[PDB]
């Protein structure tokens, strides 16, 4: 029958008090604690002001950007004098212009007006690729030929900025590039590097997200598309082609909208009003686009006063300036200057039309259609020319800035994107050039109303990572940064990857963007500090709130303060993330070489047998000091560089050696003083302590070898999981995976060591104990019969046939059963197995299931859906009948204390036959919110206000027609 609520309590109590004794016994917690007080003197404890933390970091941000923006300014400067000191040549000899072309190939033993450059590479690993520092390089894609009058000039005249390239690399050593885009399509880099390697390159510097937002400002565009019955057939696809190349010239701060119209206009795409720019929204537009098809009689009248009237909603967000239609058409008839004369009277509207396809149409209406409104006409005949015709427009765009004089010269920071010649994740500050021909003598000014080019410098963002420094916070402390439109700057779920846009088809260009609320777990508290950093305030906030696990199968609950400032004279705000048990660390002493030398012998290579396997995080000590992904490697460096020349040495950080020697001599003396005393425990597999400092020390060969976690010790998600907990932590196992099951390495058990010290708190080292299979499904047998209870069992037997006992975790994962399929199963979530039972455990109450989203995740033929189930009601005790279909099993679960595990006892189900569709706890591929949906609600996003977007002296008599 079913045990009585009494015998199962007495039952959890007795296997809880033995787990929590054999963990206690085996890892000293208290040993740690004792050696931790009785070792004083050799550190002091210092406090975490994060109001001077945040600060710092901002300042240093700041004094970053300032000296990276100096350098675009100086470059503006003088390339702008350099073209007008430039006289146009045109009969150019056979060597005039030098350059190296950074396409050709490098031994081709062997043109009009050129002549190359064979330079030398020799390393570079700040940059990993193979650089020259004596002259710049120069890019032309492949359909501009580098021998025209008008490249030839420019491969002259910007020869001038070489000088000053050398000049800020020499005075700035850590400038990574320094580009020079140009409005005819080259491109010239300070560091002499090869391009990157059917290997056809398709560059174009025209259109890169920094020469986008660096030629003009943010725009209103509502492309209007023909899909009358004449574009069917070639000109319907050139259409389509056309404007997808369109919208992929659009960055955030861009609002976009596209219709269609045959005889009545209607949205193409579900959105009605106009949504920003972002990489969903502008798929969602890309797909309704391609989902086009032609029929109908045109009417201009009907589409225009539809396009006029979504450019005056202003129930929505927007950019509120550069409110531009753009016309994909073929060819027509009619003018429709009623329509114009009655919305557009005053011209604050540009009108661009596009003549698509091969066709003999009348051209006539449109191109005074681009005439009269602001504008410039457009003809693409073929594939080829849609790139240039679709990026042709922001030339027009950038009459009134160029005109507004030295006011629009402001430096602007792009959204993190993957740099082209492969250095990561950086970002671009962009200052426009301007044409200052006869700039002195008011002479001329006619083709002074379009831009040079745009200069760019770029920063990488571990630059940014090692202006904040981590490792005097604890590993649950970490830096963010948030700019206006909320995407995370620095952030450590940030990882180099595009990001994720649906679920990947069946058979690097695009700017990395991630929201915070996308980056963490979304709480209420969570978007009024959003907002709050946005808007560019200083504030502190502590809160409760849930942290998902680094390994990202569990959720915990934790204290956290935020305390974010501006970062000023910068869009960007930094914010600071500490627990409360992170506001005081631990700082090493200087001590003496005797100290350093004694806690250097500790971690040896041959002193592994006494000490045990040791790991030692891979964090930089020097700079000559290198770090490898192998463990092995870096633990042998270390220790021959510290007992080589000195432990302490100029050019090396003392604080971080320090801590690193004396982590080492408090576990060595730890492993000496207690685990060598019992040299075997039966229900022990392994003894194995890590410690703040980077070093991990585990007492068995064996478990050195089994032992799978990151060197790094705040890369791993046990000891994160072990400081939020104040009670001890099980880790379940992996299942069905590549490395060793819990067979030969063990159930992880882990409890954060606490310190006191005065009266503060401290939790500097977390200590684990692996638990053998074998005698824990034992012990676990034996306590839970009673052989003179009944002749039927009252209790699972080893193969029960009725009676299910089952002790699972807070994530869910079975680490613990009777059966002995089901012991096969250890490590695997408790759905897949009893569906039905995790589905009532979830409808009581029992789990909380809380989903998000992983936008930068990879399938197999993307945005995922990862699911983490928590405890959520603190109540020790359920019970119950399943209520299954016909049927119903009794099961009452009891909690195990300290230890946090759950012991469910339930029956087979033979007894009442329930649905088994799985609960599945891992990530599925599964498309994000609808944008459709979210795009009624948008989120708060604080918007540039420097707009230029019209002048009266603006030239609008180069339309395009008459020119062609
Ligand atoms: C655009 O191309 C032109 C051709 O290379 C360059 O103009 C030439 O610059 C040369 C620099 O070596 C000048 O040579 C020197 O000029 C001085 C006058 O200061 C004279 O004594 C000599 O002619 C000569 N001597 C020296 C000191 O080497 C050329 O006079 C000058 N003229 C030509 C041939 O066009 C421009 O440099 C280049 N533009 C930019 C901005 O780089
Ligand atoms: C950035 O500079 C601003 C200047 O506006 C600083 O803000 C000032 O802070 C000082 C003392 O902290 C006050 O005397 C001023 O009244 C503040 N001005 C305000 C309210 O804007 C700010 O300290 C600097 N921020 C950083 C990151 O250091
Ligand atoms: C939203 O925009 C629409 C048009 O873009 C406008 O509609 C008005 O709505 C209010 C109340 O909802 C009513 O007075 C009329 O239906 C509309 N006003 C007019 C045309 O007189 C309005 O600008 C916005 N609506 C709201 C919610 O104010
Ligand atoms: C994720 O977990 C939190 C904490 O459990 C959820 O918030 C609770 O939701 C339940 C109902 O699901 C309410 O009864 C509680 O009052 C909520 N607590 C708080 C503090 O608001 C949260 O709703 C869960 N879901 C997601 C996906 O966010
Ligand atoms: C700014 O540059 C100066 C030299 O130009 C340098 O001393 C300083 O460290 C730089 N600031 C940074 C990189 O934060
Ligand atoms: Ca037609």
């Amino acid at each position: 029958p079913f045990p009585s609520a009494v015998t199962i309590k007495s039952w959890v109590d007795k296997m809880q008090e033995d787990l929590v004794t054999l963990a206690k016994t085996a890892s000293g917690v208290n040993q740690l604690v004792d050696i931790y007080e009785k070792y004083q003197d050799l550190y002091t404890v210092e406090p975490n002001n994060a109001r001077q933390l945040v600060e710092i970091a901002a300042r240093d941000i700041e004094k970053l950007l300032s000296n990276r923006s100096k350098a675009l300014v100086r470059l503006a400067l003088e390339a702008e004098k350099v073209q007008a000191a430039h006289q146009w040549r045109e009969d150019f000899a056979s060597n005039e212009v030098v350059y190296y072309n950074a396409k050709d190939d490098l031994d081709p033993e062997k043109e009009p007006g050129s002549q190359r450059i064979k330079p030398v590479f020799i390393e570079d690993a700040n940059f990993g690729r193979q650089i020259s520092y004596q002259h710049a390089a120069v890019h032309i894609p492949t359909d501009i030929y580098e021998g025209s009058t008008i490249v030839l000039n420019e491969l002259n005249w910007t020869s001038a900025l070489d000088e000053v390239f050398k000049k800020n690399r020499e005075e700035d050593p850590s400038l990574l590039w320094q580009v020079f885009g140009s409005a005819t399509g080259l491109a010239r880099y300070y560091p002499a590097s090869p391009w990157v390697d059917n290997k056809i390159d398709l560059y174009d510097v025209r259109r890169r997200p920094w020469y986008i937002q660096g030629a003009a400002s943010p725009k209103d565009m509502l492309i209007l598309v023909d899909v009358s019955g004449s574009v069917s057939g070639l000109t319907l696809k050139l259409i389509r082609t056309s404007v997808s190349e369109m919208l992929e010239t659009l960055s955030d701060d861009d609002f976009v909208n596209v219709a269609s119209f045959n005889s009545n206009a209607q949205d193409v795409s579900c959105f009605q009003h106009l949504v920003q720019a972002n990489v969903r929204n502008k798929k969602v537009l890309k797909d309704a686009v391609n989902n086009i098809t032609a029929k109908g009689i045109t009417d201009y009248k009907k589409g225009f006063s539809f396009a006029f009237e979504q450019l005056l909603n202003y129930n929505v967000s927007r950019a509120n300036c550069n409110k531009i239609i753009m016309l994909f058409t073929d060819g027509g008839e009619e003018r429709a200057q009623e329509i114009f004369n009655k919305y557009n009277k005053d011209k604050k509207v540009r009108v661009f039309t596009f003549s698509v396809g091969q066709h003999n149409y009348d051209r006539g209406p449109i191109q005074w259609m681009a005439c009269e409104n602001k504008g410039y006409y457009y003809e693409i005949p073929s594939i080829g020319a849609i790139r240039i015709n679709t990026q042709e427009y922001l030339d027009v765009l950038g009459r009134p800035m160029v005109l507004a004089g030295d006011k629009a010269k402001q430096v602007q920071w792009t959204n993190v994107y993957l740099d082209a010649l492969e250095l990561g994740l950086v970002i671009t500050g962009t200052l426009p050039v301007f044409n200052i021909t006869g700039q002195f003598e008011n002479k001329t000014n006619l083709k002074n109303q379009l831009i040079l080019g745009v200069m760019g410098v770029d920063v990488s963002l571990e630059d940014i990572k090692r202006l904040t420094p981590r490792f005097t916070l604890c590993p649950n402390g970490y830096y963010f940064a948030i700019d206006p439109n909320g995407y995370v700057l620095l952030h450590p779920n940030l990882q180099p990857k595009p990001i994720g846009v649906g679920i990947p088809t069946i058979n690097s260009q695009e700017p990395v963007t991630l929201d915070f609320l996308d980056a963490e777990l979304e709480n209420d508290i969570k978007v009024e500090i959003r907002n709050k950093m946005i808007d560019g305030e200083s504030g502190e906030k502590t809160f409760r709130t849930l942290v998902k696990s680094q390994d990202e199968r569990y959720i915990d609950k934790g204290n956290r303060t935020y305390t974010w400032t501006p970062v000023n004279g910068t869009d960007y705000s930094l914010a600071l993330v500490l627990p409360t048990y992170s506001f005081y660390y631990i700082k090493a002493k200087l001590e003496e070489t005797i100290t350093q030398a004694r806690y250097s012998e500790t971690l040896k290579p041959d002193n592994f047998e006494e000490s045990g396997y040791t790991f030692i995080a891979p964090r930089d000590y020097c700079n000559d000091l290198k770090i490898s992904d192998n463990n092995t490697e870096f633990l042998l460096n270390f220790n021959e560089f510290i007992d080589r020349k000195t432990p302490n040495n100029p050019s090396c950080n003392a604080d971080l050696i320090n801590r690193v020697l004396l982590d080492a001599g408090f576990t060595n003396e730890l492993v000496q003083n207690y685990w060598s005393k019992q040299k075997n425990i039966k229900g022990v597999k392994a003894r194995f302590v890590v410690t703040d400092g980077g070093i991990t020390r585990v007492y068995p060969k064996e478990a050195g070898e089994n032992w799978q976690e990151n060197p790094e010790t705040y890369e791993d998600s046990f000891y994160k999981r072990s400081l939020d907990n104040d009670n001890y932590v099980f880790t379940a196992p992996y299942f069905n995976k590549s490395g060793p099951g819990a067979y030969e390495s063990g159930i992880m058990v882990s409890k954060a060591v606490e310190i006191y010290i005065q009266g503060k708190l401290l939790k500097p080292a977390v200590v684990g104990i692996k638990i053998d299979v074998n005698s824990w499904i034992e012990n676990f047998t034996k306590t839970s019969i009673r052989d003179p209870c009944a002749g039927p069992v009252c209790d699972c037997k080893r193969n029960s046939d009725v009676m299910d006992c089952v002790i699972l975790d807070d994530g869910g994962f079975l680490l613990m059963a009777n059966h002995d399929d089901y012991t096969n199963q250890i490590g695997r979530f408790f759905g897949e197995i009893d569906p039905s039972l995790m589905r009532h455990l979830v409808n009581i109450s029992v789990y909380a299931f809380n989903k998000s989203y992983d936008y930068q995740s990879v399938c197999e033929p993307c945005i995922t859906e990862q699911t983490q189930y928590f405890f959520d009601n603190d109540s020790k005790s359920f019970s119950g009948v399943l209520d299954c279909g016909n049927c119903s099993r009794i099961f009452h679960g009891e909690k195990l204390m300290n230890t946090n595990l759950i012991f469910i006892m339930v029956e087979s189900k033979g007894t009442c036959p329930c649905d088994t569709r799985l609960l599945i706890q891992a990530e599925q591929t599964s498309d994000g919110p609808n944008p459709c949906d979210m795009v009624k609600q948008p989120r708060y996003r604080k918007g540039p206000d420097v707009c230029f977007d019209n002048n009266v002296l603006e030239d609008y008599t180069d339309c395009g027609g008459v020119s062609g």
